[PDB]
């Protein structure tokens, strides 16, 4: 009972692996006609194919940058560890997977570059547009001394930054820095307002953080008046907060779902009154810098994924890529496996396993293993496949046009040997009537310099 290694009926050793991560190929070179050079490695051994001449590439992983978690009593010294390890060298077979774990342990409390997109329309009385400020002034004010970082953009119909970062991480006053802010009074395009924050406000020269988590928290009345797409902003998480009289209905209240991160469920927050403004971002404030998600970048597209993560308690779930509702201190876990899809042909590869808002990440260096060592000595048309006929490389024939077989001799063959008594007409019977041999199953005359045999069993000699 063969299994897949054998019954594939591969021709080469850089095919027969490419067969399973299983297979081994033999390459004794002075092996009889009939062995599958194909197997496992002990099943190809209880047949004598000495021991270096079998070729077994394994998958492995190996550690390389593991620094260890930071701990409470933090000092920053190459800034603190809070994700390990940092690098692992991976190499793959042809359709192999192999696992290994990551540990994210979130040591300093979080970095948050944020920005008030606030609506400014003319339907906003004085009151609700003072009590918005308030809003903002509140959020600002007992998030001081926080690893907090705030911008504002008032918007209705044009887009005016009321303050960036590079202003608030200067000042640190939330009345100065939105003392000049006046009412728009005008209409809400809200799409352009949206792209507005994440091409002109997001900018490092103004005080934003390339690590830091970019949260944009919109604050509306109403619905747009403008149309367009936010993909400029789809790396931002995002907070709409309709309020008011135009959204009661459920209608008009998901609109605001294509401005929404997702799922709009926890990313959109319907207001009846301005009041509530003072408890929706208490429990905002919950849920921002407690989940950590791992984002997946520069991945190859012949790369598979896979994901177990431990959260809370122990908690193994498959699949899953965040653990949410954490503290400062907590540990989480995950376990991840790659597959591969064939052999690609970059030599290596690198991509970068990393939590939003982080900046410690886990850099990946695959390096795909699929070639045989037997190349050494792979030799274009040997003496043993005859001459300018055939490879012989990892101890079999790799025939060129027109010739196949073991040695290299079919001309144009029936497509499997199958049956070798195809050469005679009888059992008790010499083969190809003592005028040729049995190449390829079929009986091939032998031509002379007198006669010459045309026909099947090589029966008459024409002259
Ligand atoms: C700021 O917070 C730190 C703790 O991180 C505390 O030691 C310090 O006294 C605080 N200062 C002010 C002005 O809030
Ligand atoms: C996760 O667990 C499932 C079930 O035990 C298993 O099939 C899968 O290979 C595991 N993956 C990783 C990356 O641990
Ligand atoms: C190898 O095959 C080619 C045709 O494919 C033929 O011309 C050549 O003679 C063959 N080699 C020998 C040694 O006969
Ligand atoms: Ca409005």
């Amino acid at each position: 009972g063969p299994n897949i290694c054998t019954t594939r009926g591969v021709s080469s050793c850089q095919q027969c692996l490419a067969v399973s991560p299983m297979c081994a190929w033999c390459s004794d070179e002075a092996l009889p006609l009939g062995s599958p050079r194909c197997d496992l490695k002990e099943n190809l051994l209880k047949d004598n194919c000495a021991p270096e001449s079998i070729e077994f590439p394994v998958s492995e992983a190996r550690v390389l940058e593991d620094r260890p978690l930071s701990d409470k009593g933090s000092g920053d010294s190459s800034q603190v560890t809070q994700v390990s390890p940092q690098r692992i060298a991976l190499r793959l077979r042809p359709d192999d997977s192999k696992n290994f774990s990551i540990q994210v342990r979130q040591v300093e409390d979080g970095n948050v570059d944020l920005v008030f997109l606030f609506d400014g329309s003319m339907s906003l009385q004085p009151d609700e547009f003072q009590k918005i400020l308030d809003f903002m002034k509140d959020v600002m004010k007992k998030l001081s001394n926080t690893s907090y970082q705030f911008a504002a953009v008032q918007f209705s119909t044009s887009y005016k930054t009321e303050f960036d970062f590079s202003d608030y991480v200067k000042w640190k006053d939330p009345d100065a820095l939105l003392k000049h802010v006046k009412h728009m009074l005008l209409l809400t395009n809200t799409f352009g307002a949206i792209n507005y924050v994440a091409t002109e406000v997001f900018r490092e020269e103004l005080g934003a953080r390339p690590d830091a988590t970019k949260v944009l928290i919109i604050i509306t009345d109403g619905e747009a008046t403008d149309s367009g797409n936010i993909d400029a902003a789809k790396d931002i998480i995002r907070y709409i907060i309709g309020i008011g009289k135009h959204f009661q209905t459920k209608e008009s209240q998901e609109t605001l779902h294509k401005f929404a991160s997702k799922p709009a469920s926890e990313f959109v927050k319907i207001l009846d009154t301005f009041e509530k403004l003072k408890d929706l971002f208490t429990e905002l404030q919950k849920k921002i810098r407690s989940k950590v998600e791992l984002e997946v970048r520069d991945l190859p597209e012949e790369l598979s994924l896979s994901f177990n993560a431990t959260c809370l308690n122990n908690e193994v779930i498959p699949g899953l890529k965040s653990c949410m509702g954490l503290k400062i201190g907590d540990t989480v876990s995950f376990s991840i496996e790659a597959k591969v899809r064939g052999c690609p042909q970059e030599k290596e590869k690198s991509f970068t396993i990393k939590p939003v808002g982080f900046k410690d990440s886990l850099i990946v260096q695959v390096t795909f293993d699929c070639d045989c060592a037997c190349q050494a000595q792979a030799e274009p048309n040997s003496h043993r496949c005859n001459n300018g006929n055939g490879t012989f490389e990892c101890g079999v024939c790799r025939c060129g046009p027109g010739w196949l077989g073991s040695q290299c001799e079919c001309s144009e063959e029936d497509y499997r040997p199958s049956q070798q008594d195809e050469c005679s007409p009888r059992e008790g019977q010499p083969v190809c009537s003592q005028r040729g041999e049995c190449l390829c199953g079929q009986c091939v005359c032998h031509s002379s310099d007198f006669g010459k045999i045309t026909g099947k069993y090589c029966e008459t000699r024409e002259l």
